[PDB]
């Protein structure tokens, strides 16, 4: 579902995201970038594969995935994420507290697009630098 | 201009908005509805005209305006609005504390569209239900 167009996320901006993971779901997708053609951060936790997949979309080109094990969070309840945005790296605070790092391959310096996909009902959203 | 598409706001749910009013701006617009041609709530504080004009949009037809004279919030600071959605009316809480009631001309069940226009930089977005 949710789509957020035309937000102003500059380098150093800290994004706060909170919602409920649907019960009995494969996974969900949080996307940060310029649009659906240019995705700087492809955040895709997968309970089925017990991994968190991070990638980038540039037009019709997907970059190479990076997979993170921890997969601590489970479906059925409220979960908070925190995406810190630097023009070289993305930092992602997890529910437990551990952090994830993914390189900004698109070399951009401004994030405008947020879209939640899969089994995740976003309830709140906060943008602070 | 800011847009939030593909959300699911049902009657009884509360929408709270925190942002920053731009310094030296005429006013700003909050659009609640189901599209760009479907505005159930047109929330438009006008600092110049010193009135908050409320209206509905039905495709190519604006409804009839409802003007309020309780602008008690000023440009250049963090400000908060709360829009509770009911099947008959919208109840908008103002930062000072005043509640404004505006009828739901369009009816319907489903609120899917939010967009902020003018000199207003929404920093936070939260849904409760």
């Amino acid at each position: 579902e949710l789509e957020v167009k035309n937000m102003d996320m500059k380098p150093g901006s800290t994004l706060k995201i909170t919602g409920s993971i649907a019960d009995g779901t494969d996974g969900f997708v949080i996307n940060l970038g310029q649009g659906t053609d240019k995705l700087n951060l492809h955040f895709n936790p997968r309970f089925s594969e017990s991994t968190i997949v991070c990638n980038s979309l540039d037009g019709s080109n997907w970059g190479q995935e990076q997979r993170e094990d921890h997969l601590c969070f489970s479906p059925g309840s409220e979960v908070k994420f925190t995406v810190t945005f630097e023009s070289d790296k993305f930092k992602v605070k997890l529910p437990d507290g551990h952090e994830l790092t993914f390189p900004n391959r698109l070399g951009h310096s401004h994030l405008s697009y947020l879209s939640v996909r899969g089994g995740f009902n976003m309830s709140s959203f906060k943008l602070k630098e």
